[PDB]
């Protein structure tokens, strides 16, 4: 038909995507990252439309692209016959195994077919897709569970709730690194393979417009180095970000409080003990004095900026008291505790990267887009720059 025409009126490439699919597309807080993101943005620059992403889930995605929900989808999305009965794939841009996972200590049972399609066997998988597909198809013998949420269904082979899944040789390799507990099962060498394509409308010129853009993505070497580089990004960074926001939104609740029984925003006695139970309890996990001192301190400043902003509003509106005060002392505190807890334990974890120097714009692309920026962009900056700085990007 006209798609191309249509995107170019409409000044924005739609582009749909389940963001629970880690390397492909996954939410960091406001921002959807990863290699199909970036897939996207690339073609959007191409059509010379801004981007935007829309989200959606694996039970949904044919129907909302059958809605007009958006122009293309992406995010670790296979071509299957089911797909291909409503629109039209690019090219394939990824070919890769499908392969098992499982716990470490569970690698040598789980080498073949054989020994994975049999009773008493615990198979897990994502509802609706490729991998479901397969597990009917070819362990037909094994026990099926179906688990909606793609963003945490590998606990359960960790826990022993189920004894592993066969998926995608990619989120093998992603999952083992990042639940140290599993191990990939000879990835490079899987049962069958699967491909990874855009789904694209019935437009067969449009298809042409994105399969030439594609394929010198794809041969210029683009593809693969993207592939590396987002299979070593710092996912496990997500708590972290979530902590710090979480923490800071808060903030909002502390001014409430203060507003009403006339407290002064800065009180730098309580700023110390603060800091202090958080050294305390950081040097338990390893963590330095000095690095916790510079990341409490940023996230107290980054609460006052809060809490100035807002008094700033509620000054010159002449807000009287809120019906909406939680106690302090009783309930906000207790809470900013267990924040702290939180983005300590995270730290720890992250160790690593956090203090590596030239991982900065890997680190600013996870932790950026905190809920609290849209409050305080300035709060939000402060209170990220322990982590990264603005240029960092």
């Amino acid at each position: 038909d006209h798609r191309l025409d249509d995107i170019t009126a409409r000044g924005v490439l739609r582009v749909g995507t389940t963001g629970d699919y880690k390397p492909f597309s996954s939410r960091a807080g406001n921002d959807f990252v990863g290699l199909d993101i970036e897939l996207a943005a690339d073609l959007a620059r191409t059509l010379g439309v801004p981007v935007q992403i829309v989200p959606t889930s694996w039970p949904t995605l044919m129907k909302d692209f059958g809605d007009g929900k958006f122009d293309i989808a992406l995010g670790g999305v296979s071509i299957t016959p089911e797909r291909q009965k409503q629109g039209l794939f690019s090219v394939s841009y990824l070919r890769d195994g499908k392969t098992p996972i499982t716990r470490c200590e569970n690698s040598a049972r789980f080498q073949t077919l054989a020994q994975i399609d049999q009773p008493g066997v615990r198979l897990v998988v994502n509802p609706g897709g490729t991998n479901e597909r397969f597990a009917r198809s070819q362990a037909p013998n094994a026990q099926l569970t179906v688990y909606p949420d793609n963003v945490t269904i590998f606990d359960q082979i960790v826990t022993g709730a189920a004894d592993l899944m066969i998926t995608d040789a990619i989120e093998t390799r992603l999952q083992q690194r990042l639940r140290p507990q599993l191990c990939a099962v000879h990835p490079d060498t899987p049962f069958d393979f699967a491909e990874k394509a855009i789904l694209l409308p019935r437009d067969v010129a449009f298809k042409a417009v994105v399969d030439k853009w594609l394929q010198q993505r794809i041969a210029s070497g683009a593809v693969q180095r993207s592939v590396d580089r987002w299979l070593d990004f710092p996912w496990g960074l997500e708590p972290l970000r979530l902590a710090i926001d979480q923490r800071l939104l808060l903030a909002q609740a502390v001014a409430r409080a203060k507003w009403n029984v006339q407290a002064p925003i800065e009180d730098l006695g309580r700023e110390a003990q603060v800091i202090q139970a958080a050294v305390k309890e950081g040097a338990a996990l390893g963590l330095p004095k000095v690095w916790i001192e510079t990341v409490f301190r940023a996230q107290i400043e980054a609460s006052k900026t809060v809490q100035r902003e807002l008094f700033a509003q509620w000054s010159a509106q002449q807000a009287g008291k809120f019906d909406d005060a939680p106690d302090l002392a009783k309930t906000i505190r207790p809470e900013l505790d267990r924040l702290t807890t939180q983005l300590l334990r995270s730290m720890a974890s992250n160790q690593t990267v956090l203090n590596d120097e030239a991982r900065k714009a890997d680190v600013a692309r996870a932790m950026r887009a905190l809920e609290a920026r849209a409050l305080s962009p300035q709060a939000a900056t402060q209170a990220l720059a322990p982590f990264f700085l603005e240029h960092h990007h």
